[PDB]
């Protein structure tokens, strides 16, 4: 009973993950740099499906356009040499000092504008190698004290970069859709459109909605002490999840980077489940750091377990939805009833419907047991392997 | 410098703050009960501006018509009787064993149609009462199990039930707007719509999306970490903050309800600047609760408490505001680059704009300090007084 | 490969876990009230070796010396029929309106003194029912507001307190030891002695030390977003695990007293790894609350799954720590250096040891991997069950 | 009414805040380094009393012992030319990779004895220096996996570790003191001894306990949620506050390292309340980064609102203790009573006293309010500078 990937799993890395050399805030870095090809190749050799990366993880900052079309011939032949595709792409406006106020939201305007031109330059090379989603995490659009930001400035900039993106890839004719990364806080205080739901409501405010979704991360809402699987299913009845990022976390504190599976277990069955039984068919990436305790051999079997994670999970929920005991379960805690509307008859009915007030027995309805302990053992008995 | 409050400054308690009797999860309750009408009297002298209620904090559950309207009477006359306005009113779909499972995404069909019909009932009592607003906190709808909820249906059902009532305001030609009060978790394991991002994404789902917004709470949004300032400003950004919750939370644990000013009070600076400045001309309404230790004469000093606090930030926010040295700050910081376009010059002209990229200076702009540390040191001078 | 419990397995419940009549703060009771003695009887149906008691949950407060004598018997007849034991015993200084600012630690003396006689006469009654460790929880011992607590004092008082309780004990030639319960906060805001360093670190200042330790909460400690399996293992260390309190909680919010083996997956793997590793010999009991949406057969169910989890992760931690390939890991990971001494040798040696820093090449020792994520997908594979 | 410090505030700096270059694990550093003279000069001129360092601030890694001699004169003289003390020093036991997995409780033991030397020759340097207190942060001593660290073999190499440094000391015949200072994560996914309370504790196990104490911060004990003033007063009701760490945070997230005042302002309060109310005589020292959107305009300006702060909060602080309505609304709270013993009569007196138990009044005392919510808005006024 094993658990191998193969390509069609559709599990991709960002190169930016294997690659983390180590470096934290207290400490250097502990493993050397990786060559984004050497990448490709062992992750091509694990079973993954693709990569992705940010504009700065494939071409050095301030790099000439000979040196950054040699880094991208270099890459092209090895995505060809190995079978691997490039789903997703993504900016860095957040590691040069220059963004140190934010990309999109900087107070400085002529900051603002180098950010739109350094995104637009990197969506042409995403959509060059066929990238189908653009995400764009603004770690930097924040801030650490309350007068440093007036809040629904920023907001008005946030949303004339996206519209201004929108329209570049409308006139260019591109086939991509963008997805904002949300994310509480870290690097700073606290950072704009800090949740999933945050981030929804922001994309029904710009001029072209139907070109954004969200791109979620595990550890980014359980940060705020939220939970994901619920995050996301709002995210899917919002018909806007578009990619999602996989990893592992702690609790509330410091984004931990923990491979996929580590961190809440349960949680991760109940996302596995979600996005099994709802068809998601993007890619599951996994945007994870190897801990910087590791030397190269434990970055791979970091990787690996990412993977070998989801597997499970995936076999273990399915056999959960299966099973007869549960679906029986399912109906004595009434999921069924949940499923059906409220008042299909319609207002006026519902108003003369004297068995929903006047003649309603409150006490017999009230008395009634969910039976939600019974079912969630037999969640815990699936997950962990001790269905008998 | 004295701060008395006046009606004229719109502080509206909740019947249940003034009026909780101490009860919490591990012991007895520690005050007698208060009449409505006591409470009435006393938050006037107080310099309050209204009341607000849950349909079964002024008519007993289960009470007959004839009661019913001899409750509301005695009300009316207390209202009159001292000038009191009733600005806002909500359902209590949370304490009846009935709701355990939740109100209008009970798994239970006939459960949420009660839900339904208890909700109408007590919006017809709103409108005669005068209240503009009417609240709807989901207490109940959520879970502590994974399996018990399959989100997207419950969120289904949620739409629906918003949709039914915008139907009936509607027919009835009501003069009321809805507003979604969201929390993170508490009393459930976790709550749908955990926060005001998931609110405003959801509204925009609705049928009717114009008549409703959202009724954020201080401490509700801090259980999640979040800033609430920030959450506010995306609100009013939206143009949906039709109402709010003062109060006070230290931390990320269970709801505090402790009077405006505590907990966060920097927070609390910086989201009465917010208010002011935006021209927020909605109620100041008060959702706390007065410790258990304290007995009347304490909770009548925690209510008067809230309105005084409010009062002496709004003072301190308004001289932060007006002082000659922080308007230079601010330009200092950049605050006025932030509110201008990025790009008013269009797309094309970007991408034409050599100063935005192949001749920016990088280097230079990096290097520009924003000066946020003493910005932020001349709001702490203001907040404390210490100006000088 | 079921996992049924006996009552060699020293599973033990509270009455009030499995008698939660589903009051919370936002809500009415959902069950009837269960008589002790029924409780009793189901338990040792399930397979538990015994309860536990607050006073108040056996005996009425208020009641008669008479009434007192008739409670008492009528619950020995029970134990006698069943063969139930009952090592544990607590005071409720928490429910009841005049414990609103602690038992131990309240600022009023009279209510101090009452506090200590209230838990002096429960103890004499412990000792009669054969219990042998004493549980204390300040659940009241705290504040919400800065001022009203002097910590200094109140430490003086709760000292004071316990050194009392020392004397009486041994006065009587009582063979009973007292653990000191701790939790962060809920329903103080604060609550003193707030983890189990801080009850560890109370204890050595106790006249008789020796007579205290302290009784650890999963939740409790993961309501500060502490590691508990290493607090207890710091327990262990000093040889202060008395005895200990399982149940599950999903982060940093109120107390969900959620059955054991949710909440927090891995964490619950981790803890039974170290206590039967470590050889704890004490009780297994649980203090839990079945959800408030559960009716009776639902309170059994969750009963019985707390002993299931317990069982199904013994079972799985011991074939983690008995294969091979985990032995071969744990050394390659040097589990095994970490346990031999740092310098047996002696200071002088070490200051003399030139391979200790003249000569100790940094840079060869930095590069090695510690190979932690490999052991840990191991650990992950065996609580899965995924081995091959 | 201004707010100037003088050295006699005693009011100390590391040479790693203010030099923070502005790294973090998203970005590249905003400032050049600084020469420690330089530093030193510029903190003597804003009114700070003495500096402190970790041993790699002051000597670059890997110096000779020739440009070592030639580190420390330079920095003799600066010492000398201002009159700046070093009351305080400590290691750095967590920035080179060798550290990766901890300095005295690393699984490989040949790190941990290299970990000893390098604290060892540090000592020496401190006394050389004048510092009284010698700090030891343990952020590499943790884990991010289970099986990673067997905690109690880590507490016996910890133990080890501390029990050899005493043993140097006394040998030495130095007369410094040793403070162990927690944190409960960051860089480690949990760090040992993760608060005051288990620092505390440990401590009790040394050989010679007398010689530690702990250093606190601030950030630190708001990480896990814990109310800083209580912990505080803890560690000084034992004896054991031999230095303390000040800053501000928001709440549970990463370790900001905010200036002083920030964060959390009442807690900030009632802090300087404490230490100023106990006499605590050691220094204030600031361990925060000024954050990295400023310049070195901007990391003056932010060192001296850390000092400008704490005198703000001393001022109200004695205010609100000298105000005679606040000493009446002490005694109507009972704080009186809390500092009186609750038996000085003793044991037996306490038994046979019937106004204890038989004859108590429970439901009298019940109903007395605790005054806390009056007691507490004063307080509010205080800080804010609004009594009137």
């Amino acid at each position: 009973m094993n658990y191998q990937p193969t390509p069609e799993d559709r599990f991709t890395f960002g190169l930016w993950t294997v690659g983390w050399q180590g470096r934290d805030p207290f400490g250097d870095a502990t493993r050397r740099a990786l060559d984004p090809v050497e990448s490709v190749r062992r992750l091509a050799e694990l079973g993954a499906h693709g990569v992705t990366f940010h504009d700065d993880d494939l071409i050095p900052f301030g790099s000439s356009d000979s040196e950054r079309e040699e880094h991208v011939k270099r890459f092209r032949q090895a995505l060809d040499d190995t079978g691997m595709k490039v789903p997703m792409a993504t900016t860095n406006l957040f590691t040069h000092p220059v963004f140190k106020d934010g990309g999109f939201t900087a107070n400085d305007r002529d900051v603002r504008r180098y950010a739109l031109r350094k995104t637009i330059r990197n969506i042409d090379l995403a959509v060059e190698l066929g990238a189908e989603t653009y995400v764009a995490w603004g770690g930097r659009e924040g801030a650490e004290s309350g007068g440093a930001k007036d809040v629904r400035d920023a907001l008005d900039r946030m949303k004339e970069a996206f519209d201004l993106l929108g329209e570049y890839v409308t006139s260019q004719g591109y086939d991509i859709r963008f997805a904002i990364e949300p994310k509480p806080n870290e690097p700073r205080g606290d950072i704009l459109l800090p949740t999933v739901g945050h981030a929804l409501a922001f994309i029904e405010r710009l001029e072209r909605p139907e070109l954004y979704g969200v791109n979620p991360e595990v550890g980014h809402e359980q940060m705020a002490g939220l939970n994901f699987p619920h995050g996301i299913a709002q995210a899917l009845w919002a018909g806007k999840l578009f990619h999602i990022d996989l990893n592992g976390q702690n609790g509330i504190k410091y984004d931990q980077d923990l491979r996929f599976g580590a961190g809440d277990l349960r949680a991760a069955f109940w996302l596995v489940d979600l996005l099994e039984s709802a068809g998601y068919s993007g890619p599951r990436h996994f945007d994870f750091k190897p801990p910087r305790t590791e030397d190269f051999d434990g970055v791979w079997a970091s990787a690996a377990g990412c993977m070998r994670n989801y597997l499970i999970l995936k076999e273990r929920a399915a056999a959960f939805r299966a099973d007869p005991e549960v679906q029986e379960a399912l109906r004595a805690s009434r999921l069924d009833e949940l499923a059906r509307p409220t008042a299909a008859d319609g207002l006026q009915a519902l108003l003369d419907d004297r068995s929903a007030f006047e003649e309603f027995d409150v006490d017999a309805a009230a008395a009634r047991g969910m039976a939600f302990e019974r079912l969630d053992q037999l969640a815990m008995d699936h997950l962990l392997g001790a269905r008998g």
